[PDB]
């Protein structure tokens, strides 16, 4: 099922920091903060890691909303298509998560994309999981909106393989 990145890339400290560098206008800031906090809460429960929001460009996981070419050479593509991408743990751009602001970001059913669910998938990459071949795993690479708990056994097995 689960996959890791070449060399089992992982964080080497337990207290992970994140910085929300900018905001989409799609949702109130506190709703965006909450969407990302809830996506981290999903991974903190099943790992020895903690996630603290800081205001610093030195944060481990830097979160951006961007359109088209947004600074890393992996451009976004307008509405639908590529939704978001994240880099595996490590320094600098590594571990960062970027969200295509040409998407309509929502919390709800079927009106564009759930920022909470997309962030939960991208944060799995930013902790060192790659794509799973197990259908219904959070890390299985297709978007389907769900009201159910997003983590599957295969995701939890993957993250336990990396962090214990
Ligand atoms: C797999 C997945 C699961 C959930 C949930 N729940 C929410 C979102 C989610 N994604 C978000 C990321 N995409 S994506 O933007 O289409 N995509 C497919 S390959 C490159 C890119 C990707 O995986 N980014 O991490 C596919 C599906
Ligand atoms: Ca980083
Ligand atoms: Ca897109
Ligand atoms: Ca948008
Ligand atoms: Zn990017
Ligand atoms: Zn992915």
């Amino acid at each position: 099922g689960f996959q890791t990145f070449e060399g089992d890339l992982k964080w080497h400290h337990h207290n992970i920091t994140y910085w929300i560098q900018n905001y989409s206008e799609d949702l109130p800031r506190a709703v965006i903060d909450d969407a990302f906090a809830r996506a981290f809460a999903l991974w903190s429960a099943v790992t020895p890691l903690t996630f603290t929001r800081v205001y610093s460009r030195d944060a481990d996981i830097v979160i951006q909303f961007g359109v088209a070419e947004h600074g890393d050479g992996y451009p976004f593509d307008g509405k639908d298509g590529l939704l978001a991408h994240a880099f595996p743990p490590g320094p600098g751009i590594q571990g960062d998560a970027h969200f295509d602001d040409d998407e309509l970001w929502s919390l709800g059913k079927g009106v564009g994309y759930s920022l909470f669910l997309v962030a939960a998938h991208e944060f799995g990459h930013a902790l060192g999981l790659d794509h799973s071949s197990v259908p219904e795993a959070l890390m299985y690479p297709m978007y389907r909106f769900t009201e159910g708990p997003p983590l599957h056994k295969d995701d939890v097995n993957g993250i336990r393989h990396l962090y214990g």
